[PDB]
């Protein structure tokens, strides 16, 4: 264990609507985790929006997955003690050539 | 102060075909945890078309997200931190510019 003290008191999105692989945000909630709420990107379409403004299936919208560190309550249900943990979160969508 | 204890011992390529591909840039700060953060930098100003050529009628833009980091408090402290928000680039997407 490398135990440290953390003080939790801390001292654009509408532009991504113009993406050829647009996404919406999905609420992910876990009361055993900090941050408990994580907004996860879900691609709106299987294809990408082409020059005509239409969904084109010759290209694919794919979620960008990132490794994210979160705090897991340790022991479970502990309000003040945690262990660092890695999870995968979707942070947006990009358009790929299959 | 909302002081909590954190155990820092972690429990636990595809996007190359993107029309708005990106590379990773090393962001290092010895006063922060994680000290090293890899940020996405868009490879091109435009988006890659069907022919494999850059088209400047569209733009590759970095997706900026707010993430939480630990700042050493007091400075240089090996075991005490304050939570802090920073803005990082987590990938690139292709956008149709405003006309
Ligand atoms: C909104 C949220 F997703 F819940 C969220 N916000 N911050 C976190 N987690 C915070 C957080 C910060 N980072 N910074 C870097 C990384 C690494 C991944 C290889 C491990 N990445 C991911 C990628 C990107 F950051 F650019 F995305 N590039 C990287 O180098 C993960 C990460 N996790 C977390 C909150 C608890 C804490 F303070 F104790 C510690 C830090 O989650």
């Amino acid at each position: 264990p490398r135990t440290v003290m953390v003080n939790l008191n801390i001292h654009s999105s509408d532009y991504y609507n113009r993406s050829t692989s647009p996404w919406n945000l999905h609420r992910n909630e876990d009361p055993e985790r900090y941050p408990s709420v994580i907004w996860e990107a879900k691609c709106r379409h299987l294809g990408c929006i082409n020059a005509d403004g239409n969904v084109d299936y010759h290209m694919n919208s794919v979620p960008i997955q990132q490794e994210i560190l979160v705090l897991r309550r340790e022991p479970p249900h502990s309000p003040n003690s945690f262990r660092l943990e890695k999870i995968l979160v979707s942070v947006g969508c990009t358009c790929v050539t299959p």
